[PDB]
């Protein structure tokens, strides 16, 4: 099944999760051709200041995530850290999430391949596609079997990122492709949430395995990453937009 | 809103050429009536990177050979320019008068075509931001021009890479009608890609949404005297041409206004 | 003999070059082991703006570029922008020098080279140094002698340039090379001028064959390039100062 | 205003290496008295491509090697981290801890080298902008750190290339002293170069103004676990600091305040 991966950026309650995660149960049940993960970070371990929000900590992020996968019944993904976390995170997420910027920390990709969990790396911001080959192998050696690699753009200059669209064909040869519709358009340290629904169209036109898309009922009151969380409202409008032009475009996806 | 498809063979290799490729291209806007085909072909490549590559039959010969394509198949005609002087007589046979990328601020180039009266499609420059298009479209209407394209080639990424940032487009609307260049966007500049990257990526500038597509074709791509390794063998125009009206009829509620 | 090309980018008027002329000869007198050429362009042919300045037409630009070397004995140089220009002025300039947005118009660099004057090619932001090879063998083929190849900064994402300081040893293995030290941190549609001095600096102890440097007696009145123009005050001090670097520096530069 | 060089082979390839190169370093450093040398070597490599690459043989194998050194030779010790844990065992010996480029966003890392009380030093990140490691130092400063160094290592340049942009040193001046890496600003990531610009591009560095540069170096690179391609051989070291010291020297009348 196509794959949506959608929440909140940030752990900042587990009201806010509910009320999430509330919506996302509606939509799994509206669109059952669609496999739907739940996502919200229990840390925001990278922000650039010292002074903005980094959440709860794992204990609390953990049990409000095992919250909404006992009320609505939804997988649960989140990101770590450092190593340490994979275990108890693995508890209550189906699919690790690794951060961009920690793409290349062996030692986490195999505290995450460890678990028995799917994982899913995002694409540093410095790495080339073709240089994906070696972050899946890495997994593969770590006893991994479920892995998902995310484009979310690379540095194009300063306080920019760009999306090349050959990175989804070529990270096909090795892993399962997510889209990261949210920070791809993110301008670090044009724009921006004009562009997040834009884009998502492009990626599943060119062919992709599944879309992350973060979501929050009053984006401009988030905690993290305001200027590009989706309002609530308007998920369920784009992931038909997404169906009808996979179930179009799809004839014309090239093999492996 | 007929969407455009401006194809033809990157260079006038022949008139023989042109109108071998002219023919099929004649038959598809007999079939794909809701599109306006536009011919191309180049007859100078003014800016090849070494002394010794073809560069083409002389602008003479390339006018007439446009002409010939124009009066057997009834075909709207664009070519592109390099110097002022050459608008005047492209004029007499191009609907559209093309702007190579490298020559996107050469002002004077910009006012020759503007005063011709037809319309205009410039190549975005390899260095130019999609907000620094208002100019290039401001320049144009000031000498003149009421039909204006821009067109998405890639932008440079390190060396010997284009990437396409594909906000452009949204970006690029606000003041022109765009086209995408399938063709050239994934041509590695000075020596992915390359062809196999040229179909997802005209899929992606429909389902974000444009008002054209340019694409280059050669029954023969292989024995091109010009872009060899991007341009599309004739014989899979058709299909692709069906793929991106399909996508783009799917696609198209969900753009947005402006 | 190293080689300073200086002057005010555009001829806003024969009395603005005559005062800049003044001030070149008097330097040209106190450092005699440089060779000064005198730099100002006839037209601005690529400004983004249709309101912009551009000049006083190539006739009215030739006679006052004659005017300096008359009174002052100084070469010439300025830039073509289409190849009908090269003829009329190699009447006036020593050295004929292309824009970097047409290194590539195989035209223009042929009727450069035809007037057997000497031809300097600026980089373009799309090229990269390796590419120049096919620039200097365009040159060649047109009976062109005296090449230089200038350095001006690359395209870095979206209103910005980058310096690689790696093309200088590389383009030096087919031209002399010249470090365009105001154009290279002007931001095209970090900055500006506090970058100057630092990256000339830098250009000099990695090695070139002379340096580019636009001045003007008050460049906040500029009528091009504001931003960079150097005061003219300030050029005495850099000449020095990268003299002086270079007298040490040239111990280290690598051969070929 | 003793300048710094920090200098040692990439990895921690045996204790035997060390000492080699340790006391080549200590040779330099009583002949170079008016540079403060800290010598270098990582106990992991933690970030390679390959899972099959060189890692290294623990922590508390290089640390009890990086110990040798310092007792042996008197020479002041620098290493990275990867983990917040390993802060407080490798400031057991380092006097400068380093925080690998990728990591220089990892708050809780930078705040465990922080509270250490040693010296950090921060590699500027592949796709940071200059003037965003202003947050960087004040995390460490806000984490207790009094001595914090800023590394320029390159910046992401399309794909597997880094450019180094000089325009950095002044604006990280501004917040912190401020280190040129002249071995991995000129590494093409994941497979210029390479060797052959170490040295124009470290006299560039000297020239614009600086703190203190870093240079990886091994007796015999060729043969090296890790960042073969642009270690330089040991013998070279003494030629370029002296290069380094007259070029710094003949331009520090020019060096802008501030
Ligand atoms: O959680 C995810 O899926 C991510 O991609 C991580 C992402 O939210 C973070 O990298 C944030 O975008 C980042 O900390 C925000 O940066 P800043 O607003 O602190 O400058
Ligand atoms: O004619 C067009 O539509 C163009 O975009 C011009 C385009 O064909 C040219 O820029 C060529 O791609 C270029 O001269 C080929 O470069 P090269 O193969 O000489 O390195
Ligand atoms: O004359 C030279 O040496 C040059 O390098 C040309 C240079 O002055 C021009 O490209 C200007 O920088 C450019 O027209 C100014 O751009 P703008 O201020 O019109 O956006
Ligand atoms: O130790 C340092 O100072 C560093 O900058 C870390 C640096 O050595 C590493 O990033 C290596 O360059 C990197 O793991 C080597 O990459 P690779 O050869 O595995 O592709
Ligand atoms: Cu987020
Ligand atoms: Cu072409
Ligand atoms: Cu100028
Ligand atoms: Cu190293």
């Amino acid at each position: 099944k196509f794959l949506v991966i959608a929440g909140p950026c940030a752990i900042e309650s587990e009201e806010l999760l509910l009320k999430v995660g509330e919506e996302i149960k509606r939509l799994s049940e509206k669109f059952k051709e669609v496999e739907f993960v739940f996502k919200s970070s229990f840390d925001k371990a990278n922000r650039s200041s010292i002074h903005s929000f980094r959440g709860h900590g794992l204990e609390y992020g953990v049990k409000a995530l095992r919250k909404v996968k006992e009320e609505f019944g939804l997988k649960i993904t989140t990101d770590i850290h450092e190593s340490w976390q994979a275990e108890p995170v693995a508890e209550v997420a189906d699919i690790i999430q690794i951060p961009a910027f920690l793409c290349r920390q062996t030692d986490l990709l195999l505290a995450a391949a460890k678990t028995g969990r799917a994982v899913n790396v995002k694409k540093g911001q410095f790495l080339a596609p073709w240089d994906t080959k070696n972050v899946v192998e890495k997994l593969k050696f770590g006893g991994a079997k479920e892995i998902y690699l995310t484009e979310r753009g690379t540095t194009f200059g300063y306080n920019n990122l760009v999306v090349d669209f050959r990175s989804l064909p070529i990270m096909k040869q090795w892993a399962k492709v997510i889209y990261d519709a949210t920070h791809s358009v993110q301008l670090p340290g044009g724009g921006m949430r004009e562009f997040i629904f834009p884009l998502i169209r492009a990626a599943v036109a060119v062919g992709c395995d599944g879309v992350f898309m973060e979501t929050h009922p009053e984006p401009e009151k988030a905690l993290s990453d305001a200027s590009t969380q989706l309002p609530l409202s308007q998920l369920e409008g784009i992931i038909e937009a997404i169906l009808e032009i996979r179930e179009v475009a799809s004839k014309y996806y090239e093999t492996i």
